[PDB]
Order: C-alpha cells, then structure tokens, then sequence
C-alpha cells in the first residue's frame, strides 16, 4: 500500500524529523510520500482523492471531511535584540511596532489566526528567523521549533502573555475514509511524536 | 516611486539580513517592497510591470529584459551524521543514496541547475525542513554556500563540499531593457555586491558555472 498525507509548511520542518523515525518502525513497509502544500489545496486535495491524509491546523469545515485533534501549540514572539520589546520577558500586544514586523501572506492559517487574535510579500519562515537573529524587527513562530533552536536563537523567543494563543493541530481525512484502521493508528503515531502536556489544552491557554 | 523588487526563495533568507541594513543607510527614505518568487515569475513580472527588478540566479535569457552579474556561489552538500558519506570530507553526486535525498521541485532554478550539471518520498518541500531533517540524523540535502555564515559551529559540521570542479551558480539583477530610474539600477548593483564576502565577486579557481 501507498500512502499520501499533505502538511502545512507552517508544521513540516517542526513536525516531520519527529514523526519520520516513529514511521519508520511502527508502519514498516508501508509506502508514504510527503506533500507541502496550503491548507485550502489540502482540503481540495482530500476531495479530489489525491491525497488520503492532511496535518493541518483548524477544522476542515465541509461536508465530505472530518477531522481529529492531535494536539495543541502555541504561537511565540521572536524579538530582535535593538528592539524595544526585547528587553520585557513577554510579547506585549499594544507595543509591538507593525512597520517592523514580519508577516506571512493572507492564506496561511498560521496568519490568519494570529491577526484575529491581535513590506515584504511571500515571505517564508525561515527568511524571517534570519532577519529577526541579524537585528531586523519581529516574527512569530510556533511552540515546536524552540526544541530546535540553538541556545543564542532561544534568547530572542519571548512568548505572549496570558492569555496565550494556541493553534489546533489536526488529522484530515474524507468522512468515509475506507481505511479507518489505518487512519486511528496515525493519530496515535503522531500524537505520540510530540510531548504529553501539549496533548491538552493548558490553563493560560485559549484558542 | 516605491522599488518593487523580487527575490528567489532559495537567496532570500541568506542575502536579505546582509544587504537589508545598508540598503537603509545608503537610500534613506526609499521605500522597498520585497517579494518571494520563483524564476519564471520573476521574468513575466518584469515584462508585466508587476515589479521593477528581480534578484535572479541566472541570465534572463527573455526578450525585453537585460540583467547584471551580482556575485558566484557554490552549492554545498549538508551530511547528516548518520550518512555513510559523513566520513568523507568532499562529496560526490555519483555516491548519493537517492533514497536518502531532498531536493526541491522541479522549477526551482537551484535544483534544476545541479540535477543538469551534475547529471544525477517528499515533494513540495522547502530548504528549512530540508535542513532540520539532516540535523536530526536523516538524510542529505544541498545548500547554496552563503548560508554557511548563518550555521552555528554544529551544524557547520555538516557541510561538504564538492571535489574539483566545484559548481557555481551566478546571482543576477535583471530589469526591462526599457527601465527608467538608471541611476538607482547602478546604486543598487553596488549595494547587493558590498552585502557578500569579496571571494564571490570573482569566478575562483576551481569552481566551474553550472
């Protein structure tokens, strides 16, 4: 059997060198190929039957697709040293300077929710990160990449304050999936692939 | 009025914390906007007046443009730890476990020029992840070298070159033939060449254009 499951480019590089090693082993012999795409294309992708499962970060929301929780993350400040806010110990709202912040496009979910919680178009995390850690203002990034990050990149993180924004990380498949065996085991693969605590909301948390 | 410029994905990351500062000191109160692109977008964006210059890594090769060369890079591999090939202090394409490889689609400029040249599971997938998966033990992957100034002492310990000769791929400014503002089009020139290393401003012995 082969296997087709797309993920947000906003999870992947976070996510995967996690879950690929725990694929690996517990799913031997089983063909998965890999697919980076948007959570729209995602959606559309599991209608049309070109992909079996979708890592994405909401709930579908249409008929035809239902979704399981994974678990939970948080949306974390990385401040420039020559910024003002670098030297308060959390992301404070109201004093954040919008001309020096990096954003990612209209489409990506993780955008989407942070702007309703709260220069340089097409930009990806990664060329975010690079400018925040040479000086150049703002970016938000996700709760699983600190794990990630060398000790000097963790003294730019600054998480918001309570209360703090999580995402839902999610499984995606069509409502009537044919392979319901398959499908349960994942979510137990990937909830696996991350710590316990995340599995649950937290007080201070809110989505 | 405001410089629309463009920027390939696989340079964006590595050039733009350099050059963005003196870009500021230099052209105090000139407003920039920056997208990421891909090659053939660059081009039609040009000609559709989309944006006004595009930071390419080639020739624009596209009637009704012109460009200019900005500075040379090699690719690099980036060897996990637990890669047979790790031992080895250069790389050679020949000994790559495909198995075992990211690279990304077809219509990137950077991988199309090595699979070329070099005449050598995840699809979709961009450079980060790429790299993160080879810091966790799984995998090679190739990186454009002035990305190395940016890796801590660790993850330098996966960098490999390429034995002799090594490929390069040159980094361009294009524009419309017809493009106006001539006097900011040389100021930037210099600007994007003071932002690396002077190694790369030449071809140097050993590295051949992919």
């Amino acid at each position: 059997g082969r296997l087709n499951i797309a993920v947000l480019p906003t999870i992947a590089p976070y996510l995967l060198p996690r879950v690929f090693p725990i694929w690996k082993k517990e799913l031997a012999g089983l063909e998965i190929h890999v697919s980076e795409m948007q959570t729209s294309r995602c959606l559309a992708s599991l209608l049309s039957g070109e992909i079996d499962m979708a890592i994405i970060a909401s709930k579908a929301e249409t008929e035809g697709l239902e979704d399981d929780l994974l678990y939970y993350e948080e949306f974390l400040g990385y401040v420039s040293r020559c910024e003002p806010l670098f030297e308060q110990d959390v992301i404070r709202t109201t004093e954040v300077n919008p001309h020096r912040l990096w954003l990612l496009d209209e489409g990506h979910s993780f955008r989407d929710q942070l702007v309703r919680f709260c220069a340089y178009s097409g930009g990806s995390m990664e060329a975010f990160m690079r400018l925040v850690e040479s000086g150049q203002g703002i970016t938000f990034i996700p709760q699983l990449t600190v794990e990630q990050l060398s000790p000097s990149q963790k003294e730019l993180v600054r998480p918001f304050g309570m209360p703090r924004p999580v995402r839902e990380v999610r499984l995606a498949v069509r409502q009537d999936y044919s392979r319901r065996k398959l499908r349960e085991q994942l979510i137990g693969l990937l909830r696996s692939a991350v710590p316990s605590d995340m599995h649950k909301l937290q007080t201070g948390q809110h989505l």
